[PDB]
């Protein structure tokens, strides 16, 4: 334990301080006659480019440690403590590959990664001895990576990116806030470098011109529809941002979020994914895509978690039930300022659950209630102008989380849809109901005259994502840190 019992470590050596699980390194060296694991050059360098990647995406401090230890080592040619390091590293890593899709959300969304995982399971330490054997360690580390070929696509785009890393490349400058098409450009060729390292076809784009010409007409709007910007094709204070990203700031958005797709690796045949920074979400029946919907998301101050949940079921007509935080900080503020926003909301008061009792207002003094005392519930009626609209989409958890319709439409024109109080507005709920409905063979004789409940046959898995960056169509595409979680690997 407190010293790695190998012949070649000294006690004195601080690799006995770095180890994390001695005993295991000691069982996969005594199998292998204490001999070194790392010898082949090749095979190290391919570990430390998959480290790299960790340490570009900021959470985890254990793997950033470890790395920097490893090339101290590398640096003083201390080969034999770079081994059992080594070693020792590679078990911490196949338990982040397995453990990422179980507890992963909290080492990137709720703290970090800064404390030793549990060993690996039996059936990686295996693949582990049985990789050694056949000096295969590369590929063993490359099979505990996600199946999503999204998680290779965004490692290529890594790969081509870090080689042209540290190429200086002008800020591109504009001096009126807005170019339009026929406007004069002063930095035309910074603009056409920076549509070109984001691999847009920049081939057709006229090189001699000095103005907002027809041929960045396409460009612009494709690098618009890239980052979630509307494609107006005006070069605002939005797409400059965009355009002045540095390459660094660019890999530390891919690694972190390749490295998130552990964090839902699986592509399911019966889903629902919801990627919170996309403002959208889709439905998949039978590995088949059968349904796509603009969402709206919660306000920054009040978050849509990223999480795991099912949909066991469906309310045609919902009423809502009003959640005591909305009623003390939204509602009862303005109950207080307007003697009929209850009437014009059809909200009703309510003192029981399950047979409730409907209490009459102005029977209560509104300027001596104080929010956070106030007794009573509120209850919305069902209609058109329901806050659930005509369907709640029931993904029953500890946080309420769920989907709805909204009869506020004019919210989807938005590009940046961060707006409610944590629950997802569906755009198109009408249609995914249909849909859910068709797909378990419980489609309605008639419309419901009320609210009517229905459940599902089958629970259908509800993934909430938060993916900055995707491969999508050839290309890939990126979204702004709503929630500021890809913050700490900008360096903000």
């Amino acid at each position: 334990q407190r010293f790695v019992e190998l012949g070649w470590i000294d006690s004195t050596s601080p690799v006995n301080e770095q180890i994390t699980n001695p005993a295991l390194v000691e069982q996969i060296y005594h199998s292998n006659n204490d001999q070194l694991l790392w010898s082949d050059l090749a095979t190290a360098n391919h570990f430390e480019a998959q480290l790299e990647v960790i340490h570009r995406a900021s959470f985890s401090p254990l793997f950033s440690r470890q790395l920097f230890a490893l090339k101290s080592y590398r640096q003083q040619d201390r080969w034999h403590e770079y081994d059992v390091l080594a070693t020792d590293t590679l078990l911490q890593y196949l338990s982040y590959a397995e453990q990422a899709p179980k507890v992963g959300i909290a080492w990137f969304f709720e703290g970090q990664l800064d404390q030793p995982l549990a060993p690996p399971s039996e059936e990686a330490q295996l693949a582990l001895h049985m990789a050694i054997g056949n000096q295969s360690l590369a590929r063993l580390m490359d099979e505990y990576t996600p199946q999503d070929p999204a998680y290779q696509q965004l490692l290529q785009a890594y790969q081509s990116l870090s080689s042209i890393e540290f190429n200086e490349v002008a800020l591109y400058e504009q001096m009126e806030r807005l170019k339009r098409p026929g406007d004069p450009l002063s930095h035309r060729e910074a603009l056409v470098q920076r549509l070109a390292l984001v691999n847009l076809d920049t081939t057709s784009i006229l090189n001699d011109v000095a103005y907002y010409d027809a041929s960045l007409e396409k460009p612009i709007k494709q690098f618009q529809k890239m980052h979630g910007l509307q494609t107006d094709g005006v070069i605002g204070p939005q797409t400059m941002k965009w355009l002045n990203t540095s390459v660094t700031e660019r890999l530390a958005l891919l690694a972190l979020n390749a490295e998130r797709i552990r964090l839902w690796p699986t592509q399911q045949d019966s889903m629902i994914v919801v990627n919170v920074p996309g403002f959208d979400m889709k439905y998949w029946d039978a590995g088949r895509e059968v349904f796509e919907s603009k969402v709206v998301v919660g306000k920054t101050t009040r978050p849509t978690p990223v999480m795991n949940t099912k949909l066991d079921s469906l309310i045609i007509n919902p009423t809502w039930n009003v959640p005591h935080k909305i009623m003390v900080e939204d509602i009862l503020p303005m109950v207080k300022r307007d003697s009929e926003y209850l009437a014009n909301h059809h909200m009703e008061i309510i003192r029981g659950w399950s047979d409730p009792e409907v209490i009459d207002p102005a029977l209560i003094d509104w300027e001596a209630v104080e929010p956070e005392t106030f007794p009573y519930r509120l209850r919305q009626q069902a209609g058109v102008q329901n806050a659930l609209g005509t369907y709640k989409f029931n993904t029953p958890n500890s946080r309420a989380i769920y989907l709805h319709d909204t009869p506020s439409k004019h919210l989807f024109n938005n590009a940046s849809r961060a707006f409610s109080s944590g629950c997802i507005r569906v755009e198109n709920a009408e249609k995914f109901a249909q849909t859910l409905l068709a797909n378990q063979g419980i489609t309605l004789d008639d419309f419901p005259v009320s609210t009517q409940a229905i459940a599902l046959k089958k629970r259908i898995p509800v993934h909430i994502i938060y993916q900055t960056v995707w491969y999508e169509e050839g290309v890939l595409h990126y979204r702004d840190d709503i929630y500021h979680y890809d913050a700490l690997a900008l360096g903000n």
